[PDB]
């Protein structure tokens, strides 16, 4: 009767129909049974990485016993699930734990070998009751004679951290290696599990959902194992769909929540006795109106759809895989097809010229959302080089902004400090046993979180010619391994290597300097090797416009603006001389010609905030 | 890409070949007598057969070349065997 108090009954629940169906894994249950019915030392231990199904096998064995598919020796055996947590509950005295253990062992032995105990995560049995080794090995005499059977299951690396350190007890256990299944098997598993979820959430599930989940959960989420990271997607999709069968769907409930906040802000900002908050209000109202338009449009379209979405499909799974591990995995639902077709002209707002290199980046971004590029290879690996001041770093910063709306979201490393060979260790970590080890790598541990960024290697030509080799595997496929032995995936980042070889020689001399500075097997990894071009006087007026736009945007903090005459706008670009320093002289000239005079006149009255100022050319300089 | 490493990891591999054993910190001897050991490389880079066979000999030691089985040499791609790739 001690059992009734210190353990539950598994076979009883299997009869009462409370365990999930178990599909496949025939070899494993066969081996478990045949080990479980031998003469001496019959103690199978299911071992293997976490998630691949190790409790599911024991539940399958229980349902199999209830059914009758077992051999003769295992008829009516009444599996029992032990519990060592509720056994050490209150035993602060000297013998209170050994007493309970002896009672349970005696009642297991009194039965005619019927009971089949089952300790889940038996790596906790080692130090059961400590004080001096006495407890947890009182069963060691009964294991050998095979009186109690004890099918248990622990993870693969808590078996050599807790048990293998006890070689006298490992001897009494037989290991059953449970390897993870493939996609074709996971699909079959899901096809039989697609009823409990479909009934718990009042929805229906298409078979395409199962297929797409079992595929995407293997392609993207490279940190868990397969029978589980595929069930999670299905489960979350179903829960979301049931949440939307409530009153309103998403994308209407978000816009109404935004509108309410904008309203409650505009209602309480109106009574502000100020003049600078007048413009800080003049935009809030416009925003509220332009959002209420969208709300009304969505609400009307819902009415049409409802007078003229009830099962999960192969794209809601993509929405989940995008919301978790923010890699975009969708199918271009018309929100951004226009954007990806406008990409070139949109990156033109910040970068000017070098269409030969803008088109090359845009094409690599584009043919990956359409699902055409190599799924196991980086999303693109370019090294664009050319003379200075031309805009290579600028294009790399414009791309990250166009993609994530925050230029500080990309991962940037400056390869000008890696001049010494030994300085490699700061991006792959330090081996075990050395000073900085628990911190892990640095590039690795940044790409391991949010693996959608853009990676930038400035001035690649200045690092020692031995950091070039840590990038071979990184460019050819997405793998790089830190100290702890974990591996990160680069398969969906966009690498970029800005350089400066062959300052202004030719488009042929620079291709003869690259081939002498790099190795034949390293150039072979790259995509197109883009070459940038010097700037023309006609490409420079637009840069003047950009600089003035930025300066005005910065000045608008103090409520100013400038009226620049076209004579001055062309004078500035006329003084952007010397196509040997690119386009920085323009910046320093704008400073030395406008910023200093503006400061002068600004911190001495006469240009008080508010009113704008005009700028006009003079004989030589330009005055205000 | 084995020739890119430091010539001490070779000496670690020295007993993996020819015996299939190496023991870690915990003092557990691990056996390799059933694996298939494969080492790629890119030495020589164009030498016919003895600009490469003598560039292996000057980067590795005889006691390391001696454990190996045949040192396979790969060959460039003819125009015919690309219409199939
Ligand atoms: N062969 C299978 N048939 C049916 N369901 C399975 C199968 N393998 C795994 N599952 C399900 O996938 C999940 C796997 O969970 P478990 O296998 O119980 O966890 P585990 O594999 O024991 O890993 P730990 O170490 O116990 S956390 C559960 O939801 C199971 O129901
Ligand atoms: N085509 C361009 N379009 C817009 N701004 C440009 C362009 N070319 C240069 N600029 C400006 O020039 C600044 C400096 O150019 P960068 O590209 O940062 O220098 P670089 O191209 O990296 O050359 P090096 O070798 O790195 S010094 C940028 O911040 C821009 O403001």
């Amino acid at each position: 009767q001690a059992l009734q108090k210190y353990s539950t009954d598994l076979t009883a629940r299997a009869r009462e129909g409370k365990l999930d169906p178990v599909i496949g894994r025939d070899n494993e249950i066969r081996r478990v049974v045949q080990v479980l019915s031998r003469r001496t030392k019959n103690n199978p231990v299911l071992i293997g990485e976490p998630g691949v199904g190790k409790t599911a096998i024991v539940e399958g064995l229980a349902q199999r016993i209830v059914a009758g598919d077992v051999p003769e020796s295992l008829r009516d055996k009444t599996i029992v699930a032990l519990d060592l947590g509720s056994m050490v509950a209150g035993s602060k005295y000297r013998g209170e734990f050994e007493e309970r253990l002896k009672a349970v062992l005696d009642d297991i032995k009194n039965s005619a070998g019927q009971i089949i105990t089952f300790i889940d995560e038996l790596h906790t049995i080692v130090g059961a009751g400590a004080t001096a080794m006495d407890a947890g090995n009182m069963i060691k005499p009964m294991l050998a004679r095979g009186e109690l059977r004890l099918v248990g299951a622990t993870t693969l690396d808590e078996y050599r951290k807790h048990i293998e350190k006890d070689a006298a007890l490992e001897r009494r256990f037989q290991q059953v290696y449970v390897g993870e299944p493939s996609v074709e098997d996971t699909i079959g598993i899901l096809r039989g599990l697609k009823d409990r979820y479909e009934v718990h959430h009042g929805v229906r599930i298409t078979d395409s959902a199962l297929v797409a989940a079992a595929t995407l959960s293997d392609r993207y989420i490279t940190a868990r194992f397969l029978p589980d990271k595929a069930i999670d997607l299905v489960d979350e999709a179903a829960s979301r769909l049931r949440m939307e069968i409530d009153s309103r769907p998403v994308e209407i409930d978000e816009v109404e929540r935004l509108v309410r906040r904008l309203e409650i802000e505009e209602m309480a900002l109106s009574k502000e006795e100020d003049e600078a908050s007048a413009e800080r209000l003049a935009k809030l109202r416009s925003e509220l109106a332009d959002q209420k338009e969208k709300l009304a449009e969505l609400t009307t379209r819902w009415q049409n759809e409802k007078n003229a979405k009830e099962e999960v499909g192969p794209d809601d799974i993509a929405d989940v895989v995008s919301a978790w591990t923010g890699i975009p995995a969708g199918r271009l639902l018309e929100g951004e097809t226009a954007k990806l077709l406008r990409m070139e002209d949109e990156l033109g707002k910040r970068v000017i010229g070098q269409k030969a290199a803008v088109t090359a980046v845009s094409d690599a971004v584009r043919r990956s959302r359409a699902g055409v590029s190599d799924p196991n290879r980086p999303t693109g690996a370019f090294m664009f080089l050319g003379p200075t001041g031309v805009g290579k770093t600028e294009l790399a910063k414009a791309l990250a902004d166009f993609l994530f709306d925050d230029e500080r979201a990309m991962v940037r490393i400056d390869m000008s400090e890696y001049g010494e060979k030994h300085t490699v260790a700061r991006l792959i970590g330090a081996p075990p046993g050395y000073v900085g080890y628990e911190a892990g790598g640095q590039l690795t541990e940044a790409v391991r979180r949010r693996p959608y960024t853009v990676v930038l290697f400035d001035e690649i030509e200045k690092a020692h010619p031995d950091v070039f080799d840590v990038l071979l595997q990184v460019l050819d496929e997405g793998r790089l391994t830190d100290g702890h032995g974990r591996t990160v995936d680069f398969r969906n980042t966009i690498l970029i290597l800005t350089s400066n070889l062959g300052s202004g020689g030719s488009a042929e001399q620079v291709l003869a300097a690259v081939r002498a500075t790099f190795k034949p097997e390293f150039i072979n990894r790259l995509d197109d090797v883009l070459i940038f071009e010097g700037l023309n006087p006609e490409e420079l007026v637009r840069i003047v416009d950009i600089q003035l736009a930025q300066l005005g945007k910065r000045l608008a903090q103090r409520r100013l603006q400038l009226q620049v005459s076209l004579p001055a706008k062309r004078w500035l670009a006329q003084r952007g001389f010397d196509p040997v320093y690119g386009a920085r002289p323009l910046r320093r000239l704008v400073q030395q010609a406008i910023g200093d005079q503006l400061a002068k006149m600004l911190l001495a009255g006469q240009v008080h905030d508010g009113d704008t100022v005009p700028v006009n050319v003079s004989p030589d300089a330009d005055s205000l």
